[PDB]
């Protein structure tokens, strides 16, 4: 559950992805959850071909705003660590899609993203998501990274960096808050949309997970640990299921 207390891989992971773990878990907490089943009811999994072992714990729920939550943590041997979060809206809301994803190895954090991403058809934001963002105003990073071609899919708020201390790493879990107490809030608020708009939606959480299933840098993570065919039905119906 989001207590963390029993994650065996939690104990073990890079300091930034713990806090964010925590967060996050603390975000969602008192929301009305309830289980959301993954195929297979699938939690913990592990696989290795020719190479390291691959970790994967799966924590996922749903709402009435947000038809899947999901929270993932792996770890690639002693190396590797990730954190995956989705939170997918149930398209009547009108929601946009929250997202982060952190990659460490012993050196320190590698990647750390996190965006509320469009789904309306202007690929714009919802104007209050506007205004509240637009608020925080912009963050100091040393070490932006650019987004690949599919990434088009993220917002103009869209964080891309490899932290450059442990100040950077701060400032970056201290942002995914913000956005996760927006987000949140604007969930409360959320106007329920016409069928139509409800449509429009649900096309653009459609766009975003074909798009993210382009990321051959999961892809090959998992295709090392399980193969080619594991990880094309692992991106497609666990990870970013249409
Ligand atoms: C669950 C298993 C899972 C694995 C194995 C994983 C691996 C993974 N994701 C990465 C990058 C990345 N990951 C993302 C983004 C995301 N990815 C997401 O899953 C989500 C929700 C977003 C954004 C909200 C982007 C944009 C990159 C950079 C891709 C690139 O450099 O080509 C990288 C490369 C890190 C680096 O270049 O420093 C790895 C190894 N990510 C995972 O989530
Ligand atoms: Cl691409
Ligand atoms: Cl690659
Ligand atoms: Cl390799």
């Amino acid at each position: 559950d989001l207590s963390l207390t029993n994650s065996s891989l939690m104990p073990t992971l890079n300091p930034m992805i713990q806090q964010l773990a925590l967060a996050i878990a603390a975000s969602w907490q008192s929301l009305p959850l309830k289980p959301y089943q993954l195929p297979e009811d699938l939690g913990y999994v592990e696989g290795r071909l020719e190479g390291e072992k691959l970790v994967i714990e799966n924590r996922c729920y749903q709402t009435p705003q947000f038809r899947k939550m999901a929270l993932e943590l792996a770890k690639v041997g002693k190396g590797l660590d990730i954190l995956h979060c989705v939170m997918f809206p149930e398209p009547l809301y009108g929601l946009p899609l929250f997202g982060c994803d952190i990659v460490a190895g012993p050196g320190g954090v590698s990647a750390a993203i996190a965006d509320l991403s469009p789904t309306q058809s202007d690929r714009q934001l919802p104007a209050a998501y506007q205004k509240s963002l637009a608020e925080l105003g912009q963050p100091e990073f040393e070490q932006q990274r650019e987004l690949p071609p599919w990434g088009e899919i993220f917002s103009e708020y869209c964080l891309f960096i490899r932290p450059s201390n442990v100040t950077e790493e701060e400032r970056f879990v201290q942002r995914v808050v913000d956005f996760l107490q927006i987000h949140c809030h604007q969930s409360i608020v959320a106007e329920p949309l016409s069928e139509a708009q409800t449509l429009e939606h649900r096309q653009g959480q459609i766009h975003y997970c074909q798009q993210q299933q382009k990321n051959d840098k999961t892809r090959r993570v998992l295709e090392k640990a399980f193969g080619e065919a594991w990880a094309e039905r692992y991106m497609s119906q666990v990870l970013f299921d249409v």
